[PDB]
């Protein structure tokens, strides 16, 4: 009721990925993707991502907040999050990890995913059988010279 609309996937960096999580409490998607790595790809998972954004705006909630990350720039985010998969959609929350999803997904699997570790919808069939684990997030060493 407070709030229907909510902003789009925003390119998020190193300097402002501290804040993006441990400022940031609330439920926030980390979209690991690479310019070099599958490339096309890229484009199919924030295809989905956005959509699946979408999609929870109807179920009568305030979806969280989508943020996607460079690989190729940002190098040092990558490497504390030992991403080794691209892209790669971190279902992160109160600057902690929770879910790792590696591999193409539509919006609306995916939208049961995270909403499943954050709204505590209801959990599909790809992730039933899938890997998940909880590990606290890495923060980045940021320095403004």
């Amino acid at each position: 009721h407070m709030d229907n609309y909510i902003r789009p996937i925003k390119d998020l960096t190193t300097a402002e990925w501290e804040e993006a999580v441990f400022k940031d409490i609330s439920p926030l998607m980390v979209l690991v993707h690479n310019r070099y790595k599958r490339p096309k790809e890229n484009e199919k998972f924030r295809e989905e991502l956005e959509k699946a954004i979408q999609v929870i705006w109807n179920c009568g909630l305030p979806s969280p907040r989508c943020v996607a990350v460079d690989a190729v720039v940002e190098t040092d985010l990558v490497s504390a999050l030992k991403v080794s998969v691209f892209p790669e959609i971190i279902f992160t929350k109160a600057g902690k990890i929770l879910y790792r999803e590696k591999g193409i997904r539509t919006a609306d699997e995916l939208s049961k995913i995270m909403a499943f570790f954050y709204y505590g919808a209801a959990k599909p069939p790809c992730l039933n059988g899938v890997v998940n684990s909880q590990e606290q997030i890495p923060l980045v060493d940021v320095s403004v010279n």
